[PDB]
């Protein structure tokens, strides 16, 4: 066990203990080590990275809502209300800081495999949606990152099976329903569908035909 | 609003946000301020103090049990198990440190009212039970603190109504069921009962008679 494996273990154990700030410190070390050695993350490392932001955001939401709920039930205590507001503001400043640091890390992810390139853009897209909500980026800049991930997917139909189908569906869903690209997405996926139909036709192996069909169906 | 009131507010707000370590820092400041001014805690300050230890202990228990549960479900990963054990040990060391610091604070509580004297001993008793479990005190030393609180209660039957009835019942319950003083406790409470019967007999006011009866019944 070297430092990189230790940090995977520490990140998991901190996640189990609900210590998301210590988990993030271990992940920062993973990012640095992988970058230093120019060695792509494995899937367990990627999963811990996305769990970290999920948890930090969820905590922020819970803590904020708990304080605001209690604030409103205090009758006529202007001073206590001000303390609640100050605390709520600090929590928001801290989550914004977290998003900035986490995004620094994600930008430094090593890319080699097709999935690693798509993964970086997917996670950057996810970050941009939080940054949109929290006053850290424009709608234009957020949309652009989602478009970049969708473009990469569509430029390499031969490698579609290297990507999780749910990532594909969520990106399609977000771009069409939230960014007003329903027409672009339907058109691009129509084309991707045809390319997969051909892949299926040309694939001799019956089990492989069925595997590609999962994506073809998933895309419709 | 002065610093002492601010810290009451900060302690409450940190409790609402589930930030028990920040809550404890605010309480440490309350303790120092009250000690400095020789000015007894009010009941809201006392309640925040006992909430703090309740929460810290509950968190420790949850975090420990979560990590141990996951540890056992990993098949053959000796290195990850060792990391889990190291983390579990650190959490225990930290809760022990917390108990030491919290006990320092409680020892520095200002005493003036009868209830403030009983409260200090009651909280010290509660701390001693955790310290017993965590290897920080002997059974003898824990028992002694519980006896000191029970003695104070019994030496001042005229002031019984200044104490919460549940505190009295819990102390009686603990001393008789956990410290093998069933005989002492039954005897002392028999005597306290008789003193309250007399107080009731001698109290002209009917509403006051009923108020004392609540304690007389509670004690049986």
């Amino acid at each position: 066990m070297d430092e990189r494996l230790l940090q995977k273990y520490r990140a998991q154990v901190f996640e189990w203990g609900g210590c998301f700030d210590k988990m993030f410190e271990a992940l920062k070390s993973l990012i640095y080590l992988s970058e230093f050695e120019n060695s792509e993350f494995d899937d367990e490392e990627r999963h811990l990275l996305t769990l970290c932001i999920k948890h930090k955001i969820s905590d922020y939401r819970t803590m904020t809502s708990q304080v605001l709920q209690e604030q409103t039930k205090q009758l006529n205590n202007d001073e206590l209300v001000k303390i609640c507001s100050e605390y709520v503001f600090s929590l928001r400043k801290d989550i914004k800081a977290f998003l900035q640091s986490f995004e620094d890390c994600v930008d430094r992810l090593v890319e080699k495999s097709f999935f690693s390139k798509f993964f970086k853009l997917k996670v950057k897209s996810d970050i941009s949606r939080y940054k949109l909500e929290f006053g850290l980026c424009s709608l234009e800049d957020s949309k652009k990152i989602h478009q970049d991930a969708f473009t990469l997917l569509c430029e390499h139909p031969d490698k579609i099976e290297q990507l999780p189908l749910g990532f594909i569906q969520n990106l399609a869903y977000i771009l069409s329903e939230k960014y007003g690209e329903k027409k672009q997405v339907f058109n691009m996926l129509n084309s991707l569908g045809k390319i997969l139909e051909l892949q299926i036709k040309e694939q001799e192996n019956m089990d492989r035909k069925a595997q590609i069909t999962v994506y073809l169906q998933g895309i419709k």
